C-alpha cells in the first residue's frame, strides 16, 4: 500500500539538488516509506502540516532526529523544549517565548537595525564580497551573541556548534560521524556558556536564569535553555539572510519591487525562508498505531517531515518554484507549525527584515561574480560562499 522509495534525503546529490526527488516523494503518495534509513515520509504540505499540528501522536520527546532515545542514548542531554512533549515542554517554552518576546524586540531592534545599516555600508566600500562569510555570517555574529550577553573569547565555537547539532539529528552518515568527532571542544565552551556567571546582565541567557524565580523553570533547567538558543540562534538566520540575498540575486526583478517598496523587506525574508527552508527536515515518533493518508503506522516509527517540500508542494502553493516577495506567505512551515513553532521566529524575522531594508534602501543589484559553492548539512540548507558584487544604489 505504502510506496518504498530508495531515495536518500541525506546524501550529497539530494543536498546539491533535492527539488527532482522532492517531487518523487510528494507525488509517489501522501506517506512514504524510505527503505535506506528505514523511516516512514510524509512530503506533502497537508501530512507535514497533519503531522507537526498532532504532538500527542507524533511526539518529539523520543528525539526529532533519526535515533530513537528510547532506543540509544543521545549524544547530548536532551532539550527541555525540542525535544520534549507537553505538558512537560509548556512551561520552558513559556520562559523562551517571554524572554524571546515582541516585547525583548523592541530593546534591541534599533542595534539590530543600525548593525544591518553599518554593514551593508561597509561592504558596499569593498564591492565584491562573499554574501555567505561577510554577510550572511558575519552580520548574525555581529548581533546575536551580544544580544545573548555571550562574552568575546571563544565566538569561533557556536558556528561549529550549531552546524554539528543539526548534523546530528540525521542518520549516522559521515557528515554526523564526522561532526560529533569533532565535538568535544565545541561541547565544552557552549556549556560553559550556559552558567549564570558568563552571561552579561540584560542578554537572552541573563533573562533566562532570572526565570527561575518563577517556578516555571528551575536553576538546573536555565542552562539547557540557553543552550536551545546557542544551538538554533545563528546558523538558521545565517542561511536565512543567505538565502534571501542570492534569491535577490537570480531575482532581480524581485530586488527592483522590494527598492521600490523596502516595507517589503519583512515579507521579503518570510519570503525566503518558505522558498529555501533553512531548516529542511525534522523527525517525529509515533507513540501508537495511527492512520495517516491512507497508511497505517506503527507504534515507535520515526516518521520525517520534509518542511522544505512542503514549503513547495504545488498542492497549497501557486508556482512553487518562484520566489515573490509579495507572497501570502502565512502557512508555511519552515519555522514549524504547532506548539513546537519556533520560539525565535521574532528574533530571526528581525535580522532578516532589518537587513533586506538595509539591502534595498543602499544596494541597486546584486550581481553573483564568482564559484557558488554549497555547505553540506543533515538538517539545514545553505551556501558555503555566496560571491556577489554590491551596485551602490
Ligand atoms: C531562519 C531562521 C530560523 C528557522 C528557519 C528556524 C526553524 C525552526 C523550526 C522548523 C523549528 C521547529 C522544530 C520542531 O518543530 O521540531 C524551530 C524551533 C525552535 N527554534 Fe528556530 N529557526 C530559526 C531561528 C531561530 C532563532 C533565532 C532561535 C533563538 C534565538 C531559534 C530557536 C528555536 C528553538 C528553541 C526551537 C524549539 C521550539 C520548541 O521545540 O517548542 N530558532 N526552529
Ligand atoms: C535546528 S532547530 C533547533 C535546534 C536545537 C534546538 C535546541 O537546542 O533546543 C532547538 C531548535
Amino acid at each position: 500500500t505504502i510506496p518504498h522509495l530508495a531515495i536518500d534525503p541525506f546524501s550529497l546529490d539530494f543536498f546539491d539538488d533535492p527539488y527532482p526527488d522532492q517531487q518523487t516523494l510528494r507525488d509517489a503518495g501522501p506517506v512514504v516509506y524510505l527503505d535506506k534509513w528505514n523511516v516512514y515520509g510524509v512530503a506533502r504540505y497537508a501530512e507535514v502540516h497533519a503531522v507537526l499540528n498532532d504532538p500527542t501522536t507524533f511526539c518529539s520527546s523520543r528525539g526529532v532526529g533519526l535515533s530513537d532515545f528510547k532506543k540509544e542514548k543521545p549524544w547530548r542531554p536532551p532539550s527541555l523544549i525540542l525535544e520534549a512533549d507537553p505538558p512537560a515542554h509548556t512551561r520552558p517554552r513559556a520562559v523562551l517565548s517571554k524572554v524571546l518576546s515582541p516585547a525583548t524586540m523592541k530593546t534591541i531592534r534599533d542595534g539590530f537595525a543600525a548593525a544591518a545599516d553599518a554593514k551593508v555600508d561597509e561592504l558596499l566600500q569593498r564591492g565584491c564580497i562573499d554574501a555567505i562569510a561577510d554577510l550572511a555570517e558575519a552580520y548574525p555574529l555581529s548581533v546575536f551573541p551580544d544580544a545573548m550577553g555571550l562574552k568575546q573569547e571563544g565566538r569561533e565555537h557556536l558556528l561549529p556548534y550549531a552546524g554539528l547539532v543539526a548534523n546530528a539529528f540525521g542518520p549516522p552518515n559521515e557528515l554526523r560521524q564526522t561532526a560529533i568527532e569533532r565535538s568535544a571542544p565545541h561541547q565544552a565552551y557552549v556549556n560553559e556558556q550556559c552558567q549564570r556567571p558568563n552571561l552579561a546582565p540584560g542578554g537572552f541567557g541573563a533573562c533566562i536564569h532570572a526565570f527561575t524565580d518563577t517556578g516555571e523553570i528551575t536553576p538546573d533547567e536555565a542552562p539547557l535553555l540557553v543552550r536551545s538558543l546557542l544551538s538554533a540562534g545563528l546558523d538558521t538566520t545565517v542561511n536565512g539572510i543567505g538565502a534571501a540575498v542570492y534569491c535577490l540575486a537570480r531575482f532581480p526583478g524581485e530586488l527592483q519591487r522590494l527598492r521600490s517598496d523596502p516595507t517589503l523587506a519583512r515579507n521579503a525574508f518570510e519570503e525566503a525562508v518558505r522558498f529555501e527552508s533553512p531548516v529542511q527536515t525534522f523527525f517525529r515518533t509515533t507513540t501508537r498505531e495511527v492512520e495517516l493518508g491512507g497508511a497505517v503506522i506503527g507504534e515507535g516509527e520515526k516518521v520525517l517531515m520534509f518542511l522544505g517540500s512542503a514549503n513547495r508542494d504545488p498542492r497549497r502553493w501557486s508556482d512553487p518554484d518562484l520566489y515573490d516577495i509579495t507572497r501570502k506567505t502565512s502557512g508555511h512551515v519552515g519555522f514549524g507549525s504547532g506548539v513546537h513553532m519556533c520560539v525565535g521566529q521574532l528574533v530571526a524575522r528581525l535580522e532578516g527584515e532589518v537587513m533586506l531594508s538595509a539591502l534595498a534602501r543602499k544596494v541597486a543589484a546584486i550581481d553573483i561574480d564568482g564559484p557558488v559553492k554549497r555547505r553540506f548539512n543533515n538538517t539545514l540548507r545553505g551556501l558555503e560562499s555566496l560571491p556577489v558584487k554590491l551596485t551602490p544604489a
